[PDB]
RNA sequence: GGAGGGAG
RNA sequence: CUCCCUCC
């Protein structure tokens, strides 16, 4: 009937501030988390140098737990005011019959198709995790100031070992670093939605 | 159950 | 840690 959580007020905000997307451009998408249960969301066009990165919740924090050890290290202390709602009004506004580009396209189309929108396009350069990652370590230099959410620790299986740490999975560097190595070097980058857009600024309180 | 991959 | 795919 409506979209939950967001006011009139911001969802009109939000609608204007994805019109900044050119329709037609390419566009990556990757997420932190289950397809059923995101916590990272981002969107990126490299023509125009604008990206849509924002966080959710997660619902599972058990399922959470593992994947951040394993995966993206995020806190989730750090997730503690995100808008309720944002990803299924983001997932709302992306314009009818889009191409979306991915690397493992089946968690971005299970996502996607639970939001109804089956009308998106997606193509899967299908790469593997070795080349994909080739761009990792620059676009973690050039662009770090872009992401501060990952203060995990994340490991991997040694096989002479068990745990190797490395350098864990952030949806917005992944979609920069796989536009590097499917454009074969890196490409000046903005936010389409405001700070205060993608988390609430909290307050002092008293507790009751 | 094995072989290989991919994802969080 | 856990999911997905292909193959026998
Ligand atoms: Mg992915
Ligand atoms: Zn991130």
């Amino acid at each position: 009937g409506f979209t939950a959580g967001l006011t009139y007020s911001q969802l009109m905000t939000l609608k204007d501030a994805m019109l900044q997307l050119d329709p037609n451009a390419k566009t990556w998408m990757d997420i932190a988390g289950r397809p059923e249960d995101p916590v990272e969301i981002a969107l990126y066009q490299p023509s125009s140098g604008c990206y849509i990165h924002f966080f959710r919740e997660p619902t599972d924090l058990k399922q959470f737990k593992q994947d951040a050890k394993y995966s993206h290290g995020i806190d989730v202390t750090d997730l503690f005011a995100t808008q309720p709602g944002l990803t299924s009004a983001v997932i709302d506004a992306l314009p009818r019959n889009m191409v979306i580009t991915c690397q493992g396209s089946d968690d971005i189309r299970k996502l996607l198709e639970s939001q109804g929108r089956k009308d998106i396009k997606l193509i899967d350069i299908a790469l593997s995790k070795t080349d994909s990652r080739k761009y990792e370590n620059a676009v973690w230099d050039q662009y770090k100031d872009l992401c501060h959410m990952h203060t995990g620790v994340v490991v991997e299986k040694k096989k002479r070992g068990g745990k190797e740490e490395i350098t864990p999975h952030c949806a917005l560097m992944d979609c920069i670093m796989f536009d590097a190595a499917v454009s074969g070097g890196l490409n000046v980058l903005r936010a389409v939605l405001p700070r205060d857009m993608v988390f609430r600024t909290s307050t002092p309180r008293v507790v009751l």
